[PDB]
């Protein structure tokens, strides 16, 4: 039994099937009361809202969906027709968030892609019949933000206005993303400040908006 299985149970238990909110909820009391986890969390999905509000995506890329919190948190603003896509490398954590959407009534907007980033990135175009990405949220190992990053831009699924919104930027830390995303012309970025409560200690998010070529 793991530390996910007992979030994934505990939200079973106390949430409403069918209501994105609540399974939120869920989630929050569950990693501040019991165990922590590295979900996205509360306050950070504050600005993720935002943000979802102000572009309103037709089409999103998750990186790293784990439980599916920042999977559900997206999932539940976008406009009738937009669709997430969200790639998990570990199987078991694509089972439990297959099942967390399932639970919040919103697997009919998401799917689940089993593989690594870059594996599953140049398969876009010609297997999932993507043309460009309006969003991306990097959540992933934080070794493969400027990799998969420069991936996406070379596959050409980036246009202008793409936002991409990086999580961690300063904790654990992306530091050679930043200075690649800062330093370029091809970006143009914002840092949004937040508070990692358990840790007790400052991180952020970058929001990073393609300019193009
Ligand atoms: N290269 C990669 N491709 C796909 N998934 C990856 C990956 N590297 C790490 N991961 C997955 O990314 C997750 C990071 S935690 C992701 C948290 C989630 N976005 C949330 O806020 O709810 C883990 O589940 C891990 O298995
Ligand atoms: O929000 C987070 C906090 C900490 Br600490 C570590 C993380 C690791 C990954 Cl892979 C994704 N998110 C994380
Ligand atoms: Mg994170
Ligand atoms: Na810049």
């Amino acid at each position: 039994d793991t530390k996910e299985q007992r979030i994934l149970r505990y939200v079973q238990q106390n949430a409403k099937p069918g209501d994105p909110q609540s399974v939120l909820e869920a989630i929050d009391t569950y990693c501040t009361q019991k165990e922590w986890a590295m979900n996205v969390g509360d306050a950070k999905g504050q600005i993720m809202d935002a943000v979802i509000r102000e572009y309103s995506p037709s089409l999103v890329l998750e990186l790293g969906a784990y439980c599916g919190y920042s999977a559900v948190r997206m999932a539940r603003l976008l406009q009738p027709g937009a669709r997430l896509l969200t790639m998990e490398i570990n199987p078991d954590c694509a089972a439990i968030t297959q099942q967390m959407l399932n639970f919040a009534g919103l697997q009919d907007k998401v799917t689940i892609l089993n593989g690594a980033s870059q594996d599953l990135i140049p398969q876009l175009k010609k297997k999932y019949d993507v043309d460009t990405l309006d969003m991306v949220f990097l959540d992933h190992w934080k070794d493969r933000y400027l990799p998969d990053t420069l991936l996406l831009e070379k596959c050409g699924l980036l246009r202008k206005g793409t936002v991409l919104l990086a999580d961690n930027v300063i904790v654990p830390g992306t530091p050679d993303f930043l200075a690649y995303v800062r330093g370029s012309s091809s970006f143009e970025c914002t840092h949004y400040s937040s508070y990692l409560e358990y840790m007790k200690v400052v991180d952020g998010l970058e929001k990073a908006i393609y300019q193009g070529p």
